[PDB]
């Protein structure tokens, strides 16, 4: 069910019909799961998420991060997504909540479309990311102090 | 052993072979003089480290269990590193040892290949297991006592 | 608009050209928002960004990286942008301020050039990252404490 | 208040006194809308900051309570001044309001008066569940959202 | 000048009227100083001020504690201030931003009204402490990294 | 019973007949609690009772202190019980283990012998900080990760 | 000493006291041959702490001075307790010396006669850059060189 | 015996002869046990003890602070010995390293000599505090990792 | 002469043929430089090494980190040889202690066998990290407090 | 420039082509009026950084001079992550300019090529210094001053 869980998502806005479509994934699987108020904000591109997932974890049960990051003709994707990869785990970490990776990461434009949950997608990783958030969450509140 | 508190984490992703690795890691516990390891399943291998950080504040080791498969993206890499990254920190951070059971290959018939199935050439879930539990008890007698 | 929030922006010196093209997208961009006088601060190489940066995160609520790293003979490029992204990523996270990237990291001196918003640019990621630190700044002061 | 995650540990010497201000953090919680705070009892004063840290972690917001009565010693003051370093050490790291309701009296009478029992003057358990709710609901206001 | 200031005013609420006088004085002053909308939360006890003031230090230039604590029949008194000392003290240090200390404490009521600012008071400590807090977030500014 | 709690005890030596009666008391409690090889280290004075409890805490699941300050002519008994209280509080936040203060603190002689549980004494503290010790180990076992 | 980064912070409760502990501390390290010291003014004694931890990030030494009387209520004690634990913690963060020549004293009296007027038995203000002075030397030798 | 530990001690000058007598007892002490040549440094008052022996600690298997604080005519006294025991007990906590406190806090000059360990001393606090800081080495030793 | 640098070894296991013949170099090392009895501790692979290392390093000078990890068919080699890297490089920042990386990262058997001292091979690397571990220890001690 | 305390660390694998590197470092530190910079040799590239965790203690910078050249094996790429690593960390902990210095080459051609001897194309050793000096007196400006 999950209902009691406080869940914030954060989505980056680079690609943005693919990242509408990561964060309608995301809400959706909320909404499913019986949370129509998860904390909902935007960011410009996938470095810029961690920073604002720090923040959102002080005060939620897990943070679900969703971008798209698409190979370009330089090294600079590699960069984007070390940071990206660096910073979520930090942040869970730090904050000992679970910080959902939802940020696609693909050599072409095709494969972030096939997994973003657009109609004719194979798959919807922002989805995917907040099934992962939400059952982390409640299996930490089931090891943590309740007696 | 047996007076060793363990824990195991073990993601779901490729569940049958996940379920192998968790399977050879009971055992080695078991052989050891553990029936009740602490066991945790999470979603995917990203997930497992913030839930062995909650378990390392009171088991003395930690098994992480998991299979990345590369599949048509660089995601492989990002997932891996993460893991990677996290264990390293959890371990280090908390002072108890986390076995790194988390597969990782190019190929299905790879993991296959080292999660102690009938015909599997290893496993690497018991091998996390003994890892695990040896470092424990090594840490114990370099630690204060008597 | 962006006029209460308090902005700096370091930029390294290597291929000065180019970040002084950068250098200008990020002033205009501030300017555009309602702040005519950002921080700005010089250092020599990409390397030397982060400890500035660290600085400048204790008194500003966002700070705008810029530089070109170039791919030359040697590996050096890989371990160049291996410590800016691990140190920008650090400094956002232990500061808890946004540090947005805006160092090209390209494998020729044309890709660069392509990407500092000159007049024939396809684009200005100087621009671009002081929108995102400006943005960034801004979703987190709605999250933070007020009445 | 309905939603607010709420803990209370007790510490037990002067056990009479330290149930009745459980009483009364229990129904101000209730009223509020708790019918099942987390509730842990510990033997002294010192006990409870190292239980409050625990229970931090996973909570909105912790109340203690406990009854320290001088005696003829200065162990009076030291119980007292462990018990504020560690409250506040407690609350800061874990950003987590921490209700100091631990009675500090020169004597029994004195503790009485302030249990909430039938003659009491006041009822500091009850106050103290008020702080905790009321400065959690103030935090959740201020933090992010939505 | 503290225009630019970003001010938060802390007051808890044990001795209402006394505490209500103190937040008076305090917010004359940050007006008087160009501040006519600062931040004010309000608590129960002294002891709750510590931790709110971290949240709004995180926000802040300078947080203002206000409150009143007299001594009543027991050693109480002692330790409730000994709890605001060492809290107000490590918040401002570990986020390195003024905590002005306008919380009273006293051994009397008639001393409490005499340090609050009203009609017939010898001063007003809310007045002081936002005084101290506008002051030090000043002189920490020209300190810091500026051009 | 608390047969598989992890149990060091370490007593000053200051008074040292009034010492080894307190690390008597807490011998006695944990045997008669099924842990008959609990980790016994000596110290000289009260002072340097935190540093080794921190040493074991690392590996130990409760830590007894024991020793007994008396107060002499001078300030000095102040002090001496300060850093004591300050080390033990640090020591038991910093490992997240209990660490129980059995160190005695009187006035007199008189004060310390009746507290020690020599055969006239009216109580042990060292048999009830080691009651202590085990009752939160087994408390803070049950509220941690076990699923 | 010439070659030591001095700074001096002074609060300005009791502003001719201050001034004059202030005018002992310039006088000792222009007689110690210092370049111009970092000099800053803050309002009251509790004010001193954040703003030396500035300074101690771009200095060798700090030296606090202050004047704190007791008046008619406990808050003296507290206004000490503050900057007691705030100059400790700030030097052993920083790991730079603070000298405290913050006076604490019952009278006006006690004070002028510490403040190195020409009728004072002593001068704090000019003690206390001798010994941030002495301190920082130290340090130096004891630390990475030749 | 202790001739494998690295003892350093920092003994501050004011009372400058018993101050010498203190550390003439815990030099006694240091060669009694094998060790001819602890590191020896000297700073002006007890407040500069601290941040002094943090950097022993760094280099060094235990310290012993020495110095002398007599109450005078002030409260000043008070905050003194306040700002010792809360640096000395920091700093041994922090480093792992017993800090000895060797440091006289006395109302009299004459308690302060009858502690010195001067030929008609009743004890000597110099002397204690060097067997209080080699014993808890060796016990730390015996206790950590060897094989 | 390092005589009085307190040494740990910790080897892993994997390759145990080549391990030993790391460790028999490690070993000659400190016992030419005067040290017969290093503190030698095995773990079973080189992901065990840091944890070890991490608790050797607070009782030693250095510790040297000895193993080795040969590419197999899949990615697993990339991902251990990271973990030590950052496991190593962390401990030693933490602890400020030397741990010199003797651990072997080949492709091939041959390679590492060329590397483990054996009678036919170019080089000893357990020999190597072992005097970068004394040299670094002994520098260190140049440079920190002494007399 | 000449009141930056600087601090040069070289490590000594490829002893001909270390010593070039950090011929140019004094060189340009003597250019700038620099008081005898504090100068430490380390064996290998990997023991670089905990020698400037030290010297960033009492150095306004530091300088890091050593030569990386990849061989047969992955090693290569493990020395110098954990160089990166490491410098990045010290220069955030100490707040300090770790100016990188090390050469990280496929090719012995390009290390002398780097090192600034006569038939040299460039010296990193140089580049290094000025690198660490610019960026200590830019923070120097940055911070707490008149
Ligand atoms: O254990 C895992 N094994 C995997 O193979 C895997 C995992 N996990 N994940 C993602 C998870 O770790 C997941 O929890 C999300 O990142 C959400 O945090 C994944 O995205 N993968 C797939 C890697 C291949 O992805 P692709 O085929 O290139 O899209
Ligand atoms: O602002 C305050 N002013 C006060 O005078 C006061 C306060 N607060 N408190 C308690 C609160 O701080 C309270 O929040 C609880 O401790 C719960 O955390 C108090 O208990 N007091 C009363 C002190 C005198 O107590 P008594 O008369 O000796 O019982
Ligand atoms: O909640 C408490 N209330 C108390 O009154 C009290 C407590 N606790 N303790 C000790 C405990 O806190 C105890 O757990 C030990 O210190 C062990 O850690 C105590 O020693 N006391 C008694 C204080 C009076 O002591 P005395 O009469 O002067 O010996
Ligand atoms: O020292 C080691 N040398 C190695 O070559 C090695 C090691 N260790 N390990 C794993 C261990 O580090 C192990 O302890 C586990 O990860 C459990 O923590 C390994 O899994 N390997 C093998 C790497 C090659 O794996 P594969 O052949 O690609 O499956
Ligand atoms: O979410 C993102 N997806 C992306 O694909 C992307 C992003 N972001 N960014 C930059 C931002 O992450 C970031 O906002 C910027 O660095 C400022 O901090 C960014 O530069 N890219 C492009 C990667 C490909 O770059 P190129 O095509 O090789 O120039
Ligand atoms: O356990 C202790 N009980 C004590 O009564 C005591 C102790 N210790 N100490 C000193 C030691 O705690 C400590 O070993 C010394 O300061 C060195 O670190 C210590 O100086 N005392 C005496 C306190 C009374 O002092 P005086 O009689 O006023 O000089
Ligand atoms: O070792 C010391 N022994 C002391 O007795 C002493 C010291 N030091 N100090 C000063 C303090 O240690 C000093 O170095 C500065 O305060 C710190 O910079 C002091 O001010 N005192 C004197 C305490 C009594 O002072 P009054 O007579 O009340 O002014
Ligand atoms: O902003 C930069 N852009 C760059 O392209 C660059 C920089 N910096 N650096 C040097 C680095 O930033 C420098 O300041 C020192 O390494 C740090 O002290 C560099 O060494 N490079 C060049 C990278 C390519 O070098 P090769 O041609 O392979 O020698
Ligand atoms: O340097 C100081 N010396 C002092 O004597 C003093 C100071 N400061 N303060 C103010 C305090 O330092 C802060 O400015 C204030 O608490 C706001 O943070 C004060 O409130 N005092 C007054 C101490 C005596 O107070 P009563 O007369 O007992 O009210
Ligand atoms: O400065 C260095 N430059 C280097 O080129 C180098 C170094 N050092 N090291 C040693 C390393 O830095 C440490 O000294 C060692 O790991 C012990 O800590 C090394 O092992 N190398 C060798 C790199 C090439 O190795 P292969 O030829 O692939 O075996
Ligand atoms: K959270
Ligand atoms: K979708
Ligand atoms: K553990
Ligand atoms: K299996
Ligand atoms: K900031
Ligand atoms: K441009
Ligand atoms: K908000
Ligand atoms: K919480
Ligand atoms: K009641
Ligand atoms: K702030
Ligand atoms: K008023
Ligand atoms: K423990
Ligand atoms: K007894
Ligand atoms: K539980
Ligand atoms: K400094
Ligand atoms: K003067
Ligand atoms: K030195
Ligand atoms: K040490
Ligand atoms: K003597
Ligand atoms: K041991
Ligand atoms: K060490
Ligand atoms: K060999
Ligand atoms: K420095
Ligand atoms: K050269
Ligand atoms: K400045």
């Amino acid at each position: 069910d999950a209902s009691g869980v406080r869940l914030a998502i954060v989505a980056s806005s680079w690609h943005g019909k693919i990242c509408d479509a990561l964060l309608d994934g995301a809400r959706k699987v909320a909404a499913g799961c019986g949370l129509d108020d998860p904390t909902v904000v935007r960011v410009l591109g996938a470095i810029e998420i961690p920073v604002v997932a720090q923040e959102l974890a002080r005060n939620h049960d897990a943070v679900v991060a969703l971008g798209v990051v698409i190979r370009g003709q330089t090294p600079h994707f590699d960069y984007v997504c070390d940071a990206v990869t660096q910073g979520l785990t930090r942040v869970s970490l730090d904050s000992s909540t679970p910080i959902a990776n939802g940020v696609l990461t693909t050599n072409t434009e095709e494969q972030a479309l096939d997994r973003a949950g657009l109609p004719t997608s194979a798959e919807d990783k922002g989805a995917q990311a907040t099934v992962a958030a939400l059952a982390t969450a409640l299996t930490l509140r089931e090891l943590r102090a309740h007696s």
